[PDB]
């Protein structure tokens, strides 16, 4: 049976095949069939290119012999090259040009779920170019995805050698009837072929996935849109900013480019972002996704007050001063989105541009105390069973997993009702002991939370909730603000809580406001509709905030 | 007795004064003298620019109320404003000009050296411009130097009122004789000086200077040249990722940009680099400065193996994977500029950009083995005492603070002669029990390398000079390979060690490198000649690491 599959990776898991550019180029000066392949592949095992793939040379270095074996075919061709021809601006050009083929890598990712070992073999070389950037972006995206990634040019042999596929094994530690090994070099196919491995000739990929599919007997073509990449917290880089004698924040942190501080919302953790973090540094952002004040490794005070607003956001201000931050893009979601607007309110200077998800931006009423408002506004009724210390507490740290997994709901999974919560004494009086799992969280991910709550449970969290009065103070400060910085409001159609109507005047206080809007989404808008909110976030941080 | 100094920032702190750019327009625009400072009080408390002063409005919320008030000024002088006028363009132009005095700073820093409460008391706006970041980076910077920053449009008072003043006493937790008050407004002195406070207007800082130093009987102007701004750990982001099961990474992080990864050397720490952390950041850099593996809070595994060049190397490659991170410029000294010039041997397309600190790069003889080699070069003798495990351990494993103490001097404090090191049977045999103290350092730094040590202690430190033979044979597969990536070459005249002209022959190698040299500089370059390394550095980096 398999159980591994290895991967070329120009013309299988990267398009078009930088291998092809020859052949265009030929045809676009008009220079004689197959000249440009024959001066790269000159000498063969003894020539210019094969020392280039087992690393012996780099690729500045390899140009130049390129260069002399192109004068040398077209010498004995009796052809002329053109007075610009450029070699180093040919692969420049092709490199460049190179991008992931998503429907090998999405076939590949499938296995890999399915218990497959999962590997990128290639015969690449040592990128010394002033663009060489361009291909370590490519690789890194591309690798994260395997099990393993075997360079010639860095274990120093060669596709077709024999020696190559016998250290693939060893890599793999399978036998050759248990490996499918897919190419698009037919002669490179031959020493897999030869040993036993289930071999597939990749021309277009439509075919070399049917084959695939076929030989694994594992459905990879017509399949349901997957999922964003997630995150395995053991692999990310995990921070430690200590903001004052008591305090320490602890972040996640991936990519390069504008910082992007995540602020997740209540009971959760920078966890909630786990489809967002890859996402965000692939499109060329650095991510910061906090444990929010607290929450899992950030320190967790007992004192109500140590979780007001004001003390909140000037943390977060603390927190950029710190790591040497000018500035950060907010992000946030529930509690988050109401810190992120205050950031946005208070301290406009070092909040690049503001997002929030599902909550919205509602100015302090100065005529009514919170209390009073909550007495005009009877959605928000459950909010006064959090506000007794000891409480909500008691309640929600009785049984972690049925916690998480009460909350945790889309919007057509029996998601609780916030409504009669004071009426009927608790969150989960109508709840079962045993909640059935949603679709939107593995058992490992429900425990995850169970274990991350374990440190200091539901106190820190409750306490966001127990400075109304405290919050609506601060926020009658700013009564005479606008929100003229970027900003993006994002409404989830079935959150019941955060409901789209609450954020309709915005506008009056945000006129330049920016929206995003999902269909079918309850409360947990990130991990309810990934794909959807990576959409959103991108397209508006690209135009917006840089 | 003086314990407290205060700074306005404008005029102050500050300069030009964004105060005086409403004079100069004027004159530019042969306006009716005053006029434009005319409309920028027009209303005082009750005005515009007080309720912007307050927090009640932001700097986009002001500008067309400015806009208003020199309509009606200049009416009332029977006077037009030019088509083109905007308060806008005015005041991005002012602010973008407006820079650090640092002779100012200088004062202020020295005064917190001696033990003074040093505070920022300002009458500021809450900056929501699109071009707000230079302001918040101006604030960031000068920010971090001082005990307070009080600003007005945070507080909701301004200068001069007196509750202000009253609410900077209780900040400084200080009777009003004990305060020193500069700023360059007479009018916002007088509260100052009323309530007892010694105050010092604000004209030329030279002048100024004078009169502080009078006050404080501390001298403040004609100064000898400050060291660079140095690390708190406490008060550092610190980072850890895991690049195996059994190996975390730690490192410290500050600063937005391009990443530059900083490598330490033999037997050393992060905090080796802390003069360089700041200056980098402030450059505009991203700076990872690590814990190299068996150092610090990274991982110590005890076997030799773990610590050859290939797994270290590789291990780097890893960090930027799980940190996403497609390239970093390496900085590396003494054990770390040898591993730097391997990162971009083997991994060119992850190094932005090298640079080493004394450690020459040095082709491995494949025709000689390295005990062999060591035969043939005496000034590497010593090393053959760290091959024994155990041996070297034990030596300086024993009294700690001796150890640091011992190693750590400048090149005329009696530095360790490394000659007949073997002869005479371990390092320290000729060294006091108790030496003196290095003027590189102060007594605290010694404890910080002191209480790092005493976790792992020198067993995976030692085993970096424990692999020659592993590194000889990895390196003689980069023999045919030249470094064609941006290159950096920084040769200390007094290392004893790592000479000069052990680096004479790298341009064969690296053809393009760039150098930069040091006098009067012993083995610890970066403790030893702080602002001629963050000088070469940052010249380098803006040059050719971008
Ligand atoms: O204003 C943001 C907090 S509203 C809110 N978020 C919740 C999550 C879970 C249960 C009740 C909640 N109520
Ligand atoms: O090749 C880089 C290591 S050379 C070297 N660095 C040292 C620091 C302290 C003592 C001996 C040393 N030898």
């Amino acid at each position: 049976t398999l159980r591994a599959a290895v991967f070329d990776l120009d013309g299988v898991l990267a398009l078009p095949a930088v291998f092809g550019v020859l052949g265009r180029t030929e045809e676009a000066l008009a220079l004689p069939r197959g000249l440009l392949n024959d001066a790269f592949q000159k000498g063969g095992p003894e020539g210019a290119t094969t020392r280039l793939m087992k690393g012996e040379i780099t690729l500045s270095q390899w140009i130049p012999l390129m260069e002399e074996n192109c004068r040398k075919c077209s010498e004995t061709a009796k052809v002329c090259l053109p007075k610009n021809f450029s070699i180093k601006e040919i692969f420049d050009k092709a490199i460049s040009a190179r991008k992931i083929n998503r429907p090998m890598l999405q076939a590949a990712l499938m296995l890999r779920k399915k218990g497959f070992t999962t590997a990128i073999l290639t015969n690449t070389w040592l990128d010394d170019r002033a663009e060489r950037d361009g291909l370590a972006q490519l690789m890194c995206e591309l690798k994260m995805h395997f099990d393993f990634l075997i360079e010639s040019c860095q274990v120093g042999m060669v596709k077709p050698e024999p020696q190559i596929y016998k250290f693939l094994l060893d890599t793999l530690k399978a036998s050759p009837s248990e490996v499918v090994f897919l190419d698009d070099i037919g002669a490179n196919l031959k020493p897999a072929r030869d040993l036993g491995m289930v071999t597939i000739l990749v021309q277009d990929t439509d075919t070399a996935l049917k084959e695939l599919e076929k030989v694994t007997g594992i459905q990879l073509l017509n399949t349901p849109a997957p999922l964003p990449t997630s995150c395995n917290p053991s692999d990310m880089s995990h921070g430690y900013v200590t903001v004052k004698p008591r305090v320490r924040l602890h972040f996640v942190e991936l990519g390069s480019g504008p910082a992007v501080c995540l602020c997740h919302g209540f009971p959760e953790s920078w966890y909630s972002w786990r489809y967002q973090i890859p996402a965000l540094a692939q499109a060329g952002y650095r991510v910061l996704a906090m444990d929010m004040k607290g929450y899992g490794e950030s320190s967790a005070p007992p004192e109500i007050e140590e979780y007001c607003m004001e003390v909140l956001c000037k943390e977060m201000v603390t927190f950029l001063d710190k790591l040497g931050l000018s500035q950060a893009v907010f992000i946030g979601h529930d509690w988050g989105g109401m810190l992120v607007w205050y950031m946005a309110l208070f301290y406009p200077e070092r909040v690049r541009a503001v997002a929030s998800l599902n909550t919205p931006f509602i100015p302090a009423n100065p005529n009514m105390s919170p209390l009073e408002s909550i007495k005009a506004n009877p959605v928000f009724d459950y909010q006064l069973y959090f506000q007794e210390p000891g409480v909500a507490e008691a309640e929600l740290e009785q049984n972690l997993s049925r916690t998480f997994k009460s909350l945790f709901r889309a919007s057509d999974e029996s998601v609780l009702s916030m409504h009669k919560v004071c009426e009927a004494g608790g969150l989960f009086v109508n709840s079962p002991e045993e909640p059935s799992l949603s679709r939107m969280v593995t058992e490992e991910e429900i425990q995850f939370y169970v274990q991350q709550f374990k440190k200091s449970g539901f106190r820190g969290p409750l306490n966001w909730y127990r400075n109304m009065e405290r919050n609506w103070k601060w926020a009658c400060k700013s009564l005479g603000r606008k929100i003229l910085i970027p900003a993006l409001m994002v409404t989830a159609e079935k959150d019941f809580v955060l409901v789209p109507q609450m954020s309709q005047h915005m506008e009056d206080w945000i006129p330049h406001l920016k929206r995003g809007h999902i269909e079918d989404c309850g409360h947990w808008t990130q991990m309810d509709k990934p794909t959807e909110v990576n959409q959103i976030l991108i397209k508006w941080l690209d135009s917006d905030a840089r």
